[PDB]
């Protein structure tokens, strides 16, 4: 039947423009992780779709009392069909929309300069030197905004309290890491193409909480089971690990 639109934003290595001389157009601009895995369910399933860089090149918080923006607000006002993306699957934006079963696991933790040798977030919360924080109105932030754990509700109470620490975007929370002593909170699969990358740079301590990447869509979607059932499906023939391989196999480092 008819294309779908798929709602994304630009985010390494999981969608980026393709290099070319010629001006590209349509689909054929983009290349990544979640395109070949969207090249994958359109194949199993038998769709076909358009791709739209979400407007306001948000994922999706809940910023106004209740009102949502970003690719989850896409998807609640039906929008788009689809959200592939590296969109965290949250208890909170589960009140909002649908997912898939996750296409990768991941958990926050730190990136930071090699350096001042810490090696827990216990050692960052207890001080203001180095400052700390992460991508605002994100499920990082929200996970902190949200959290029991005193450490975290430590690290919630100076990272909001300062809003010079929250960042746009992970391009510039890494440029601020090279160039500034600054932690970033940031979700542990980023970080590890990163370190591979950025030789001087380093994940502090190991994973914080546990959760997912999923193919969001709106409440009630059709094609939310098909999804899921060819993801499982991909996943018993291992893949996704092995198109991750694909595209976060870095150089390697001293
Ligand atoms: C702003 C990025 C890159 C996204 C990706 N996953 C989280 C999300 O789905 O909101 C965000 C990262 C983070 O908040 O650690
Ligand atoms: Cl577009
Ligand atoms: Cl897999
Ligand atoms: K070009
Ligand atoms: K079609």
């Amino acid at each position: 039947n008819r294309s779908l639109i798929v709602t994304t934003l630009l985010e390494e290595p999981f969608v980026m423009f393709r290099k070319s001389d010629r001006t590209l157009y349509g689909n054929d601009r983009f290349e990544g992780y979640c395109i070949d895995l969207l090249k994958e369910l359109a194949h199993i399933l038998g769709f076909s779709y358009e791709i739209r860089l979400v407007e306001d090149g948000k994922y999706g918080a809940q910023d106004d009392k209740g009102q949502w923006n970003g690719m989850v607000k896409e998807l609640i006002d039906h929008k788009a069909d689809l959200a592939v993306a590296p969109l965290t699957i949250t208890h909170v934006r589960e009140k909002a929309i649908d997912f898939s079963k996750p296409f990768m696991t991941l958990g926050v933790s730190i990136l930071y300069r090699k350096g001042t040798p810490i090696d827990s977030a216990d050692d960052l919360a207890k001080q203001t030197k180095i400052e700390y924080g992460a991508v605002k109105d994100g499920a990082t932030m929200t996970f902190f905004k949200k959290s029991k754990i005193s450490t975290f509700e430590k690290m919630w109470a100076f990272m909001s309290s300062k809003p010079s620490a929250l960042v746009k975007n992970n391009e510039e929370g890494i440029q601020r890491t090279l160039t500034a002593d600054y932690a970033l909170l940031m979700e542990s699969t980023t970080i590890e193409y990163i370190t591979q990358r950025n030789c001087n740079l380093t994940q502090i301590g190991g994973l914080i909480d546990s959760k997912g990447y999923g193919i969001g869509t709106p409440m009630g979607s059709p094609y939310r089971d098909k999804i899921t059932i060819a993801i499982l499906q991909l996943q018993e023939e291992d893949k996704l690990h092995i198109m991750k391989e694909k595209w976060w196999r870095g150089s390697g480092c001293p």
